[PDB]
């Protein structure tokens, strides 16, 4: 049986996975796919509310295990783990075997350069600049007998508001879709959402292909999807939570456990440099090993040709703290349930965690919060690193990894979203590097949070940051870092946010006995119970500041290229962000939002994200178990 848990914190993830669960509040698609937002006009991540990413998936998945916990029902979490494979993992017929199985390891893709402003794509390829070696394909393939992936690809139209279909039928629904495609400056707002499946039947004469790639031949019809590495190592995390409840009560979760091992396995590809180039040495073409950074990057990206027979693989060569996590990586290199079936998943998988820990350590600032991350490919072109540039491994440091508009580590989710999982890893073995990250980072974060006397809260936003850490030495450790400065621009009352935090701190305190991570922990689960819960879970008023992009925000498209997306919308140079998704203006909130732009005046919102509110489900469950008294 398990150990009893606090009751009023209990009912409190009870009352909250009610609602999230309930049918009237429309979390969840006819299909069970949960939605990014009950909300349809969202822009954040994902450019429409509608749509879903594995992050959310993930987070499903640890709210049905937490539910297990206290209910000892697991069949929702298996649940969880059944809708995934089927609409988030590709199955054959969307990464057909015939074309993953003529994949090469040693020509895993074309190199092609990146950019710093969408208006340089498509980017040519270039067959004559070097690619490295894939090592671990073979040990996959040997292991699951199939040369297709098993890792979710990152985002989906779960009601097909865009219109591709499925695999190009234009009236299926999920439909595969991705956005991101030019560099770091393309926001939300600059993209042309284009389908995986691309049979040149939307878009343009070659479908939305040569939007960003250009070659000497004919764009070939063909798929492609993206890894969220979090999301994936997410799916571990929560799943070796499951097992461990389930199996305090008797019960057993051993399908889903294996999805979750595999998932791992495949986990391993962002472990290497885009193009396999060697660490450090970025000139140079990898023989295997010697590419792998072993930190979890950005993403992995695969896709093959639909009416002929090649495949690609790409690892990533950026790397960001705030997609880390060490817990998974303990999991899977110790764990006997959790062991890889390929023959190094576990031991990579055990050099990844001492990897992360290293990396943690070298991007803490002078007072406590994580820097962002560093790159093995300069400018995304493999160029030269600035001279006085630190560097970690040979790559260079890197304050905004991956994108710039805005900064990739402006946002003080990142630090909970990670460093959560440094609490758990420290909560669960006493690693000794998990300590000393986590006494200075709670050191600073404590001093940083504000509760008014009307019961509301603030917590850091908007970060800056100036300087750069100490070149890592191994050896040497960390030495401070008295040159690195990060600084809170200001202030807001992310629930979010807020809830990673309190589960951070939940976990820290629990292991290190700090009654100031404790209470403050509590409080900001007591504030947010008492004064933002609404009969959908909790919410409050937010300013939109960047909606004035949907009216004025230029999309970027070639010279001379024209096409049409699914339900008419030409896309030709000039059209704005509102001018290829019309269908926006049909919204309930539509109206509303123009009328406060029109007046001069920032929109505002009451937003639901799935992820949030299950984040701050669990952050209630867990205080419950860990502070039973
Ligand atoms: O036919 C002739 C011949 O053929 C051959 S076979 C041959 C094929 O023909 C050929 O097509 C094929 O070509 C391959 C090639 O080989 C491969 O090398 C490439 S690899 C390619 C890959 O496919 C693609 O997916 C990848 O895309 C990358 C981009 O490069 C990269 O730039 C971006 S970075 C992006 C991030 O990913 C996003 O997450 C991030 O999003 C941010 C956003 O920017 C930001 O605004 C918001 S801010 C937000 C916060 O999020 C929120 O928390 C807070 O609360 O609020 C704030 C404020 O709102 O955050 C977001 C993140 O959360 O944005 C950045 C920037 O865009 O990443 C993508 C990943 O997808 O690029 C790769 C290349 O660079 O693929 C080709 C396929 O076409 O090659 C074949 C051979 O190899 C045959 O053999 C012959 O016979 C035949 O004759
Ligand atoms: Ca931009
Ligand atoms: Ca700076
Ligand atoms: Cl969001």
């Amino acid at each position: 049986a398990s150990s009893p848990a606090n009751k009023v914190y209990q009912d409190r993830f009870e009352s909250m996975y009610s609602k999230i669960k309930d049918p009237a509040n429309g979390y969840f698609s006819e299909q069970g796919i949960p939605y990014h937002s009950i909300e349809t006009l969202m822009v954040q991540a994902p450019d429409y509310g509608h749509v879903t990413t594995s992050e959310a998936m993930s987070y499903y998945m640890w709210l049905e295990a937490m539910h297990g916990r206290f209910s000892g029902d697991f069949t929702g979490f298996d649940k969880s783990w059944s809708v995934t494979e089927q609409y988030l993992i590709p199955t054959e017929k969307d990464q057909p075997n015939t074309s993953m199985s003529r994949y090469d390891a040693n020509k895993p893709a074309t190199y092609a350069p990146e950019f710093q402003d969408p208006s340089k794509y498509p980017s040519p390829l270039d067959t004559s600049q070097p690619v490295g070696r894939d090592p671990i394909n073979s040990q996959l393939t040997s292991a699951y007998g199939t040369s297709m992936l098993y890792g979710m690809h990152w985002i989906l139209d779960v009601d097909n508001w865009y219109g591709f279909g499925a695999r190009a039928d234009g009236t299926s629904k999920p439909s595969y879709i991705n956005t991101f495609q030019r560099g770091e400056q393309e926001s939300t707002w600059e993209t042309i959402p284009q389908p995986c499946w691309d049979e040149h039947k939307f878009g343009g004469q070659y479908g939305f292909l040569d939007l960003f790639t250009k070659d000497t031949g004919t764009p070939a019809k063909q798929f492609k999807y993206t890894n969220a590495p979090d999301a994936d190592a997410r799916a571990v995390q929560a799943t070796y939570w499951a097992d461990q409840w389930a199996k305090e009560q008797g019960k057993s979760v051993s399908t889903s456990v294996g999805k979750a091992t595999k998932m791992g396995d495949y986990l391993r590809y962002s472990f290497f440099d885009k193009y396999f180039r060697k660490i450090g040495q970025p000139s140079q073409a990898g023989t295997g090993y010697d590419a792998a950074h072993y930190l979890l990057s950005w993403y992995y990206a695969w896709g093959g040709g639909i009416d002929s027979t090649w495949s690609w693989i790409i690892g990533s060569s950026h790397n960001h703290f705030g997609y880390q996590n060490p817990f998974a990586a303990w999991v899977l290199s110790t764990d006997a349930n959790f062991k890889p079936k390929s023959s190094n998943g576990a031991s990579d998988w055990a050099k990844s965690l001492d990897r992360q820990l290293e990396f943690y350590q070298w991007l803490q600032s002078a007072e406590g919060a994580i820097a962002g991350g560093a790159t093995n490919s300069w400018n995304g072109r493999y160029e030269a690193v600035p001279s006085g540039t630190s560097t970690f491994y040979g790559m260079g440091y890197v304050e905004n990894p991956v994108y710039a508009d805005p900064g990739s580590n402006t946002w003080f989710g990142m630090q909970v979203w990670s460093m959560q999982r440094v609490a758990e890893l420290y909560y669960k073995t006493g690693d000794a590097r998990a300590k000393k990250l986590l006494d200075k980072w709670a050191k600073w974060i404590n001093g940083e949070i504000k509760f008014n006397a009307d019961g509301t809260f603030q917590i850091p936003s908007t970060i800056d940051w100036e300087g750069q850490p100490d070149t890592w030495n191994p050896t040497q450790g960390y030495t401070g870092n008295a040159n690195l400065h990060v600084k809170v621009v200001n202030y807001g009352t992310d629930l979010g946010c807020a809830s990673s935090l309190a589960n951070t701190l939940t976990y820290y305190a629990a292991k290190s006995g700090d009654e100031t991570s404790r209470q403050n922990a509590q409080k900001l689960l007591d504030a947010m119970w008492n004064n933002y819960s609404d009969s959908k879970g909790i919410s409050t008023v937010e300013q939109r500041g960047d909606y004035h992009r949907f009216l004025d925000q230029e999309v970027f498209v070639p010279a001379g290229w024209t096409g049409k997306m699914p339900n008419g919308d030409v896309i030709k140079s000039g059209v704005k962000f509102i001018d290829i998704r019309s269908k926006y203006k049909q919204d309930p909130e539509w109206q509303t939002m123009v009328a406060a732009l029109q007046a001069g005046q920032v929109p505002t919102q009451r937003l639901h994200r799935f992820w949030a509110q299950s984040e701050f489900a669990v952050a209630n469950g867990v205080y419950a178990i860990l502070f039973p008294d």
